[PDB]
């Protein structure tokens, strides 16, 4: 694993989050599921919690968008990025933005498996860097393993407990 320069990490004993925007290839409530599913799997792991509000800010804003959406890291329309994510700071630190060009799936459908993906994107939002294990659900490329059954590799574990101490 590696963590981010200066290994940056939230401080506070609970970090709120706030999905700004949806896919229209999923239902909003998938997407909620999903995205407290990838926190989940990360704060199990460690002593944060997380809190879901529907307004203002919040310390992650999450959202769905198509090229250029204000951040200077335009998404390049489908395939290739498939969405990118911040370290923890403040503003746009933290945030995780998903490529609306992509075709999202629960894992029923050809596409690309967004639990999966928030897994990884959130990993980032908390402080994580990228894997040099392919295993590893920090690993730059998407589809080494399965999308559909996977959990975090020991790697992905040690990282995020380095980062921010044992649960
Ligand atoms: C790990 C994921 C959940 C998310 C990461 C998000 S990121 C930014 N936060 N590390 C991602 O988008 N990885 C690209 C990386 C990538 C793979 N290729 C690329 C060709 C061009 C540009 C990028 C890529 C070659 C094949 C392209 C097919 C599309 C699959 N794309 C990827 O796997
Ligand atoms: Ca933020
Ligand atoms: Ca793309
Ligand atoms: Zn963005
Ligand atoms: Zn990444």
């Amino acid at each position: 694993y590696s963590l981010f320069p200066n290994s940056p990490k939230w401080t506070s004993k609970v970090v709120t989050y706030r999905i700004v925007s949806y896919t229209r290839d999923l239902p909003h409530i998938t997407v909620d599921r999903l995205v407290s599913k990838a926190l989940n799997m990360w704060g199990k792991e460690i002593p944060l919690h997380f809190r879901k509000v529907v307004w203002g800010t919040a310390d992650i804003m999450i959202g769905f968008a198509r090229g250029a959406h204000g951040d200077s890291y335009p998404f390049d329309g489908p395939g290739n990025t498939l969405a990118h994510a911040f370290a923890p700071g403040t503003g746009l630190g933290g945030d995780a933005h998903f490529d609306e060009d992509e075709r999202w799936t629960d894992g029923s459908s050809l596409g690309i498996n967004f639990l999966y993906a928030a897994t990884h994107e959130l990993g980032h939002s908390l402080g994580m860097g990228h894997s040099s294990d392919p295993n590893a659900v920090m690993y730059p490329t998407y589809g080494n393993g399965d999308p559909q059954n996977f959990k975090l590799s020991q790697d992905d574990i040690k990282g995020i407990q380095k980062l921010y101490g044992k649960r």
